[PDB]
DNA sequence: TTGTGTTTTACGACCTCC
DNA sequence: GGAGGTCGTAAAACACAA
């Protein structure tokens, strides 16, 4: 686990996983191990990184469905 | 400032998967 | 035979109108 509190990632690391995001919502455990192993994060960071990300990208979504909605 | 609204890490609870 | 999915939330970090 990782814990004392959060810790930021450099924006170096959001690019990359922001990137391999738009390859693929969904992380293979194999990707996941590369990722980790060059960005300098644990797997579990990662996985949790894309965990969050699907969830980011759940809110945009309804918000872009609560707009259409108006107009 | 500061306040107060939002975004980013990280969790636990609970669930699905032959 | 345990991994990873969602979800709601805590708290740190940031954005920025007043």
């Amino acid at each position: 686990t990782k814990d004392k509190y959060r810790v930021v990632y450099t924006d170096h690391q959001r690019l990359e996983l922001e990137k391999e995001f738009h390859y693929s919502r969904y992380i293979t455990i194999r990707r996941k191990a590369e990722l980790a192993a060059t960005l300098g994060l644990s797997e579990r960071q990662v996985k949790i990184w894309f965990q969050n990300r699907r969830a980011k990208e759940r809110k945009i979504n309804k918000k872009k469905l609560q707009q259409q909605q108006q107009q």
